[PDB]
């Protein structure tokens, strides 16, 4: 069976590829089919986080798989002002909500109970399925 | 003496004031002295925290005091980048680290260890004696 | 003809590949010839360099190649003992020579002088053709 | 007086001892002052570096004066991981910085803004007044 044991530091060219959310991405040990159907799966040493891009291989070296974030359930927070986004992250960090940053924009797991929250702080949060990388930690 | 019972829903007429920092801005129950050499104690609703410039006066409304944030020790963050204030705040939220947020300017009690963390984010962190108003959802 | 514009921050499953030495893949203006052979032009934005793993697209986003380091002649130091690696790293940053540096050994574009000179220090250096991604900092 | 022409490569019976810091240890022609009150005249070949421990000596070749390392401001990176080191290195040799390199432990002229540059590296930058002997590489 096709198993894929380590990530390389110096990628080769892929072979084939692997779409996974975030909740697998961070499992040291599970099965996951590849984007070919293939059955495959992932014996990686633990405490790695799989983004979008790294390139898994097969402990010889003929199979090299490309790893992609998959679109999953997200909240999206958009607004011109950092500042009000600043103290959302606070806010989020301060419940330990997996989140992903970049300049204007902001994700996280689909959660109601925090969309409204953030939806009386007076921000817009809508829903969407979107590719999810939060930022280390979770 | 005075009692402070209440805070009018709207700043009336000040007249005398009262120096306190957030953890006593954080009491319903304690005995202070007014900046102009009175004493008064404060009797205030549970649930409760009070800001600077709020104006607390006594139940049958017929006395006002101004509050007036205490300085306090505090390690000063500085940004031109609004997306590296929210990656700072998002980590300070995680470790429930109590903290004043500002466009372009965070404030929390001073702590190296907190420090060289800033710092290695690229944010430079000096310290500073000034008003420290927390984030009320925190 | 094909042109690859980007480098996209979150990659895509790859269609294509192309395999480039380091000193193409620090241009932004160049052209190329993918692994399937369909040849392609660089069109990027000055100031990137090229990484095993990136993933490039055009405009219309129906192609994407991944980028892969392509082998090189390199002189290759090979040393248990970290300490003396340590050593050499200084020495070769001090003349600014580009440098691959993982545990056990460093990598460099093959030269002789520089070969004689670590010899001197009791290093064995030896040869090779391999890929080549040095620190971005030469 | 005294006029210290050479540095013996045969170590002799030093009468009296000078500090010095680094700074003094690589001139060749400096007046300086033994810690026994005396003055000496430096008259070295040039290009020589003085370590600490080094015994120097009159045209003659009957006296002689132990050479001893001062303390000095400098910055410490102490890290139990050479492979975190050697890229320490590296970095500070393409800045051409005077470095004492020891395994698990680096140092430089103290320097704040070098610090923080060695902070975002996720590495640990302490204060000390210690002995520094950089390779004379550099
Ligand atoms: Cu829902
Ligand atoms: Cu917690
Ligand atoms: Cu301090
Ligand atoms: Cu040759
Ligand atoms: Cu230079
Ligand atoms: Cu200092």
């Amino acid at each position: 069976m096709l198993y894929l044991t380590q990530r390389l530091e110096i990628p080769a060219a892929a072979t084939a590829s692997v779409t996974l959310p975030i909740d697998v991405r961070v499992k040291s040990r599970v099965k996951v089919t590849l984007n070919d159907g293939r059955d495959a799966g992932l014996l990686l040493p633990r405490g790695l986080l799989l983004r979008g891009g790294d390139v898994l291989s097969n402990e010889e070296g003929t199979e090299f798989v490309q790893v992609i974030a998959a679109d999953e359930e997200v909240s999206v927070v958009r607004c011109d002002d950092p500042f009000m986004l600043a103290k959302a992250c606070y806010a989020l960090g301060n419940r330990h909500v997996p989140l992903q940053i970049m300049p204007g924009e902001l994700r996280y797991h689909h959660d109601h109970v925090l969309d409204d929250m953030l939806r009386q702080f007076g921000l817009t949060v809508t829903f969407g399925q979107l590719p999810f990388e939060p930022e280390a930690g979770a």
